[PDB]
């Protein structure tokens, strides 16, 4: 019932693009849509996020998370690991780069969703979510080594994956900082279930 | 470390801006960042609500209720939580109900409150509060509830049992062009992690 008609263009940056789409409604009325645009997207999607699950024997399960300074929010933010896949990329392969560049992990696919939106009201963007599981009692993750990209500054946060809505709820209260709202939905299911 | 020296307007709509963000990088140099924010956020502590709603009814398991709506920027079909922006003056908990309310057609009780968390940090400064809400099925309130729609408002429900979330969405999607958001896949997720 609902579509596309047009879309105007309204300013495009470097990175980011405003457009005016008009659309169908329901009833035959036609209207518009203020709606935001990443201009690099080629791609299944035009990211991924991780879901780094840490497993040491004799420990917690931990849940890796990562602590960035985040321009559009004037301030830091706690974040599944992720970026934007390469062209060409595989979103499983964006997953396991991006993972080992934000945090030194070297992890396994476990499974890998569907495009999903990430602010669908606003913008067009999606990303892969990706499960990975991170075996913490191999050789090669003993000492995990951080790879920054140029202009990347991020610090690793693991936290148990038991507690984690709690022990987020006590970084806000102490750090001033924001929680991803990926970050917050996972940790509110992992309390809510059964 | 890191912090904001300046926000330069680059293109304001209506509902949306962009802006080019000027900001200190932790080796002291000075750089750039395209931000998105929306031109609707006042005294607000975020600029909207999305609802996680359990319906629980005595004999049925728990479900979540969701909603199927056009989302211009996607060009397409977005199943999502219950969400809207907050009024001028409204709280979280207040929007959350009645949004609730509006979009599904169902009384619901307030269970928690988030903070203000972050739906795209690298790109916007958005920011909502997921609030769980309870949904007493049982209660004549909530036999047939009927969604009020706002002008411009279209939304289908969908309630999909708690136990098999995820699998129910990946049949959904297997079965029409449709985009499940990244809150919604990401709360489906752990609850099967859990
Ligand atoms: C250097 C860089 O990637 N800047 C960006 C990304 C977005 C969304 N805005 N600006
Ligand atoms: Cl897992
Ligand atoms: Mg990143
Ligand atoms: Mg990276
Ligand atoms: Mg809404
Ligand atoms: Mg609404």
């Amino acid at each position: 019932k609902q579509y596309i008609i047009s879309e105007e263009l309204i300013s495009e940056g470097k990175w980011v693009k405003l457009e005016k789409t008009t659309y169908m409604d329901p009833t035959g009325k036609t209207r518009t849509w203020e709606s935001v645009k990443r201009t690099t997207r080629k791609q299944t999607a035009d990211g991924v996020a991780v879901i780094p699950v840490l497993q040491r024997t004799l420990h917690y399960e931990c849940i890796v998370l990562v602590k960035q300074f985040r321009p559009p929010m004037g301030g830091y933010c706690i974040e599944f690991p992720a970026g934007l896949i390469d062209d060409g990329e595989t979103p499983e392969a964006a997953a396991l780069r991006e993972l080992e560049e934000e945090t030194g992990y070297k992890g396994d696919i476990a499974e890998c969703s569907p495009a999903v939106c990430m602010d669908p009201g606003l913008s067009n963007c999606t990303i892969h979510i990706v499960t990975v599981t991170i075996n913490g009692d191999d050789a090669e993750n003993a000492r995990p080594k951080p790879k920054p990209g140029d202009g990347e500054f991020v610090e690793v946060i693991s936290l148990p994956k038991n507690d984690l809505l709690q022990r987020l709820d006590a970084l806000v209260a102490e750090e001033h900082l924001t929680v991803d709202a990926r970050v917050y939905s996972y940790a509110l299911a992992l309390k809510h279930a059964n």
